């Protein structure tokens, strides 16, 4: 009876709940203590045990959903604490998605009665991501570019309009990284993907920093200068390599001068935080633009949570898409980017 | 006098060396003192000080260059001992190319009177590579491929034909990575780089693992598991990913495992050398893959010194780029993969 579209990641668990606001009293009066106990319970919290957190300021209010009117939640948690969700829930047709829904089927199937559609991760994920810009976030533009993205006085955050998304490419930023061409709402292929996604800038940054969480590494990364760790094309040139235009400022080593002891023993934390950002920011920024290239896609839209609270790999983004294509390509982002195979597994329920 | 070519790189520093073998009663007779003593330096001795290496295996016998027969040899050091190279030196027209014939440009013209050519470092790549294949390594092939990289038990080194060489994709693993699309002897163009290269895999493995040197950091990745650090397919779905192809032995998040603290705890230096390996590698083929697809070429060939002493990432890409492709591309490499800078740096002598 509750409405909820599960997407279960190799990292974090992300749940979309739709909660009616049109509530009859006949409704009211005629519904279980468990589904009062459960809209309750969600909706009057905002951490759900240790681990679950509702992003509050991605809520949609006043949707109109399979015919009814309510507010659609976002809640995620991390895969690692499922067992305690199962476990709360066996104190419903449930849509999951992602390779959870697949690696976890028999745990759901423990909860009496419930009934498990699992749907697939990539079409999960396009599905929400068409719908949520279709009805718009709150009135306001669900995407959004980075303006003057060269120049940091200038860089803005400006709302872009998707209302002929395709052809689109996608590109989700999970613990991995897949790569989507869409070219309608039902034609899409998975170009190619990198396995140098956001549990590679999260497992390297422990392994290096210390840090124990990703809002933890994000911080010692503001506060570090990644040139302490790469060597650059001025490195090994002494300023630009002229006759194929690369810039010294660009990278041509990551980590390329940590092979020299008295640099590691120098650098900072901070640092190798940064590093590692820019490291992984930038060869997903690299294969999204020659993907696009070779797909003749000029519309790059990020996704998944390595972009959560992440402004620095944004623009990173930004920046380096426009200035490596010559402004040929544009970097697009979504505010509900970690949250769409939810979405789109939720959207699946009327087929059940 | 002494004909030299030199790719000074961001890590190593390649020197070949043409020693004439048809020098003349009178040519020895009236050679000063100094052009001996290079000479029977360089021939009487392998290893140079307490860095540099001859690499007497590379060797080109009774080579007919310039109209003089005679040896040419390839030597090694690193860019960190250059000073000690000048500073002997000091105790000549030198044609030099990669970024260090410019950044140090003036510690050349500190030996009185030698004249410094700076040649640039992917046309001397690639003029170099396509003469040491077509004067053959002593008779034997230049190029060679794995056949059957799919099967470890049928998986072996073969001889391959680059009589007709265009074109070709040439992905120069150094430091960094560049990629070069070759369609003539005089027509090519840098498609992009990756700044994920060797001194990425040799700056991480050392801060990860505390090796001292490239060879140290390959010994310890023999040994070693990757999939003890990186978050496989199957560890996201619990087997394949079948609706996309996608074996469950792919990896989805290179040091993916390591956002687990007791994962972390019991991870080896030896795993983690391993997966720094597999992960710089395959990022590699990766994009030769997607370039050559945009390219339309079919035969990538994989240089630089990344690959000396490193039948495993070479096996990897031969493996990955076959299987990637569905047997549309197939990996090629060269015996004398780090040197052809420096020999097309000497083959610039005439115009000078
Ligand atoms: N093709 C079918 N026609 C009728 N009954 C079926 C069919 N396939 C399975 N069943 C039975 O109905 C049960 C539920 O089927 P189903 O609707 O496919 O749900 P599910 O497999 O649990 N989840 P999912 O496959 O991901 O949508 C199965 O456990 C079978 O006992
Ligand atoms: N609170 C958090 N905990 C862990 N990782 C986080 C958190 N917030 C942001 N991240 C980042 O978000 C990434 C996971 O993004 P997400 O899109 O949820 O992937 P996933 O769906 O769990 N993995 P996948 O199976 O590859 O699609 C992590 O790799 C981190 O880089
Ligand atoms: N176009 C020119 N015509 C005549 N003489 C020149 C010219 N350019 C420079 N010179 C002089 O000749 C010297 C050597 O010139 P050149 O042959 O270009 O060698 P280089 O600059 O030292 N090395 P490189 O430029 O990398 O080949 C310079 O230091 C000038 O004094
Ligand atoms: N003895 C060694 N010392 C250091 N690195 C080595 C050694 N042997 C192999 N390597 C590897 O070879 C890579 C350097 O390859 P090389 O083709 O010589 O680059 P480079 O020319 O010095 N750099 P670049 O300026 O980017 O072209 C290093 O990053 C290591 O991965
Ligand atoms: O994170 C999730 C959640 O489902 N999935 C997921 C995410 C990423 C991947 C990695 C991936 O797709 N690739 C990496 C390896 N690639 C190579 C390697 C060598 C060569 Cl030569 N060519 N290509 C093929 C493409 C896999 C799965
Ligand atoms: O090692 C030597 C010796 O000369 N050179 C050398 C080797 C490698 C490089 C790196 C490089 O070329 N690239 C990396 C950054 N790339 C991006 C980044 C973001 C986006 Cl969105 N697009 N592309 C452009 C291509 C540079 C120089
Ligand atoms: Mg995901
Ligand atoms: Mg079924
Ligand atoms: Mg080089
Ligand atoms: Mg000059």
């Amino acid at each position: 009876s509750p409405w909820f579209g599960m997407d279960i990641g190799g990292t974090l668990v992300k749940l979309s709940y739709f909660e009616p606001i049109d509530i009859t009293a006949e409704e009211e009066q005629e519904e279980v203590e468990s589904l009062k106990s459960i809209r309750k319970y969600l909706t009057s919290n905002v951490a759900y045990g240790s681990t679950g957190i509702r992003d509050v300021h991605l809520e949609l209010k006043d949707l109109t959903l399979f015919g009814r009117r309510g507010n659609l939640h976002f809640i995620r948690f991390p895969t690692q604490d499922l067992p305690t969700f199962i476990q709360m829930g066996r104190d419903t047709v449930l849509c999951a998605t992602g390779g959870g829904a697949y690696k976890f089927e028999k745990d759901f199937r423990t909860i009496g009665n419930l009934h498990l559609h699992k749907l697939d991760e990539l079409d999960c994920l396009v599905k929400g991501l068409l719908y949520i810009d279709s009805v718009s976030f709150n009135g306001q533009a669900e995407c959004y570019y980075f303006a003057n993205a060269s120049e940091p006085e200038r860089c803005q955050k400006m709302p872009f309009n998707l209302d002929d998304p395709y052809p689109l490419l996608v590109v989700n930023i999970g613990s991995g990284v897949s790569i989507l061409a869409v070219h309608s709402k039902d034609n899409y292929k998975r170009v190619t993907g990198t396995s140098l996604g956001g549990g590679t800038f999260l497992g390297l940054c422990s392994l290096l920093t210390g840090c124990e969480s990703f809002e933890e590494a994000l911080e010692m990364a503001s506060k570090g200068d990644s040139t302490q760790a790469d060597k650059l094309v001025r490195d090994i040139y002494g300023g630009d390599y002229e006759r194929f235009g690369l810039p010294g400022w660009a990278v041509a080593s990551s980590f390329g001068n940590m092979i020299y002891k008295e640099k590691r023993e120098s650098v900072s934390k901070e640092d190798l935080a940064r590093a590692t950002l820019v490291t992984i920011t930038n060869n997903i920024g690299s294969v999204a633009r020659m993907c696009a290239v070779n797909e003749k896609i000029n519309r790059v839209v990020f996704v998944g949570n390595f972009l959560r609270v992440n402004t620095l790999s944004m623009k990173l983004l930004a920046y380096a898409l426009d200035y490596w294509s010559k402004g040929q390509l544009k970097a697009l982002f979504l505010e509900h980017e970690g949250y769409f195979g939810a979405v789109g597994a939720l959207l699946g329920l009327p087929n059940f």
